């Protein structure tokens, strides 16, 4: 009844619509591992950044993999994934004042939420609402590292005081500080991936050490992006690292080498909906919009336009990317801009085909749903959070 | 109520005032050239925003996905142009559309499609209306304007096999990397008269042609005149956004659709501000970085919507936004002038990006109000 019911209702690559955005889970799962093993081998927690999928089940499998808490880029993923059953969570972008209704109001009901700053001013806020509302709010200070985004200078030992002066004498807990080494994606040796994620370490410990020097608490030193998670010799001093893309990975993060592209657990399935034969041109379904306009690989070794080609069974096709892309439309062509003779056969109208893209965070975001593909070529719905 | 100051950020705001004086302009030029002008709603995806542009006189729209044809239709509208090359397999879904009574127009440009779509119109009694795509440009899709081989071919299986042969239609999207009047002017015209070619070679040969359809957002603005025309296509004029004002059929000042974000912090060295308007509010959209002027990842504006020239988000993360000079200067105490949690608003790339990125709108209203106005995401 119910079993008869579900399988004649239950889709595979042939039977979605297209674009759809399609995990391999098998591969999904070989990424959590590599992942957990290599911090659980450095003695460091994971607090995986779920920005990459926003999805449920997909963090769920990184808390059964060993994961401790994780982190968040928005305070709507920290209140899905709080009603979903985490309570240790991370906001990890600088503390706008205004939000601090909704993060007292997630501490009330009982999500351990830590949120960030990097300011005077922006401690003051938080310690002056936290006062005034009986809040003893967790705040870590955000270090920066190497010159990419937010965070007060590892070695601005008068800020960093100041900052945590602010917090802890106006009774909130200081409970850590964090930084994450963005540059490591201009880089593409693992030499010089190694070097940065010493850099990360160190002056992400050396801010911690200022503030201990003080007679400060701060407990947790968090580092981390997917290319220095992945290339670290050493994390002396850290207690637990970030890293969300390579829950999937994608072409930038196998350009800058830590990964391969059979590794990227993420690809759009695509329709193949026309061509210009004379320009050796197949047309797709899979547009911008599916595969967003994230073109990271343009500056790096290899240029892979909007997606590397993957046959339906996710195997490379090599030397066809979508060389452009409209709204809706993906032109697909050789990437050494030959024109493919007879592109029509190669590629015939109604043809699927798997992209694999530049950028999983971006890529994933344009859904709203992923189908999580099993080995036995079924498929599920993993809802994802789009918005604020 | 709510208002800018109490919304969170990122917020993607239409200023209703700037968006209505942009339907009227379009439709007042559609009117002077005696054409139809069926909107493009791919751009906002909003029943409001489409319920505006058809109160000011427009006639059916068009869409660029089945899910915006169901959300449409499912708000009363019915006369739906489907303007992407049909795929076969998406037949059953545009069937039960039209059962259900929805106009629903398909296009194709080749044979293979046009064959898929007669042979299952007859064997489920449905006589699909089906347009020919015409390639005036070598933009995208479409049967070359001079192909008379193929565009027959095309059109008598079609009409031969019992379904409508409704019209023809084209797109120039080449209009995109043009920036003056006079190639403006020249590409509408060659649009116009390659679409206007096709439909005249289906009639010489006996097949009906009812429909021309042309349209970009530049060229619908640009043409000196659409003889043979019936309706133009043009979709993200409804709000209009840098790369246009950059091509030149819009200023800065009349782009409706704005990122208001919060000053998060600061890189006082480097003369930056930090907004929460990464590139997941902004899109990844950099259109305007291969034009005349690059405008990073948006054009910053105060809370009041008046233009900042010369600070742009210079740089973004997903949910960073780095606010600097566009001269390249670290401007002195940039913390002095946007203290943390000054709001601001950005003006977007790409319109179609931006919205994308939001499940809805904040409709600003004359008096500072605002109404959350909900827009499609997904297939
Ligand atoms: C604060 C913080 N922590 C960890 C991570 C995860 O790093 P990746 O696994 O390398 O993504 C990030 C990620 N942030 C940036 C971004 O903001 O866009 C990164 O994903 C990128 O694409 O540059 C983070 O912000
Ligand atoms: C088939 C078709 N008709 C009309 C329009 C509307 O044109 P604009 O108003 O200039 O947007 C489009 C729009 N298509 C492209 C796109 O597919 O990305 C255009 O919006 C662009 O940014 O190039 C269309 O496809
Ligand atoms: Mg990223
Ligand atoms: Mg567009």
């Amino acid at each position: 009844h119910h079993h008869h019911h579900a399988m004649s209702m239950q889709d595979t690559l042939l039977t979605l619509d297209t674009p759809a955005a399609v995990i391999d889970l098998d591969r999904m799962q070989r990424n959590i591992a590599r992942m957990q093993q290599r911090m659980d081998a450095q003695g460091v927690r994971l607090r995986p950044h779920v920005k990459t999928s926003k999805s449920v089940p997909v963090a769920a499998a990184q808390r059964a993999a060993g994961a401790s808490g994780i982190t968040v880029s928005t305070l709507k993923e920290a209140e899905q994934f709080f009603a979903a059953g985490t309570t240790d969570i991370l906001y990890a972008v600088s503390m706008a004042p205004h939000r601090l209704p909704q993060a007292l109001q997630l501490r009330r009901r009982g999500c351990d939420l830590k949120l960030i700053v990097d300011s005077v001013a922006a401690a003051q806020a938080i310690a002056a609402f936290g006062r005034e509302q009986g809040e003893a709010f967790e705040v870590w200070i955000e270090i920066d590292t190497d010159g990419h985004r937010s965070g007060v200078g590892a070695d601005d030992t008068p800020l960093l005081l100041a900052i945590g002066r602010t917090l802890h004498d106006g009774g909130m807990r200081l409970g850590g500080v964090l930084t994450h080494a963005g540059s490591s994606y201009e880089l593409d040796t693992p030499e010089a991936l190694q070097a940065l994620a010493e850099r990360e370490r160190a002056g992400c410990v050396q801010a911690a050490e200022a503030l201990r020097a003080a007679g400060l608490p701060c407990p947790v030193v968090s580092v981390g992006s997917t290319p220095t998670a992945l290339a670290a010799s050493r994390l002396d001093g850290v207690t637990e690292v970030r890293a969300g893309v390579y829950v999937f990975f994608d072409l930038v993060m196998r350009n800058i080498g830590v990964c391969a592209a059979e590794d990227v657990a993420l690809s759009v399935l695509a329709t193949v909906i026309g061509h210009q034969a004379d320009k050796g041109w197949a047309i797709v379904d899979a547009g911008w919009m599916a595969m967003s306009r994230d073109r990271g690989t343009a500056r790096q070794k290899q240029d892979f336009g909007y997606g590397q080609v993957c046959d339906l069974q996710g195997r490379v096709m090599p030397g066809f990317v979508l060389t452009g892309a409209n709204q809706e439309h993906g032109i697909l062509a050789r990437a050494d801009g030959a024109a493919e003779a007879d592109i029509a056969t190669r590629f015939p109208l109604g043809t699927r085909l798997r992209i694999l893209p530049n950028a999983a965070c971006a890529t994933g975001a344009q859904f709203p749903a992923y189908q999580a593909l099993a080995a036995d070529g079924s498929v599920q719905t993993w809802e994802r959070l789009h918005g604020w």
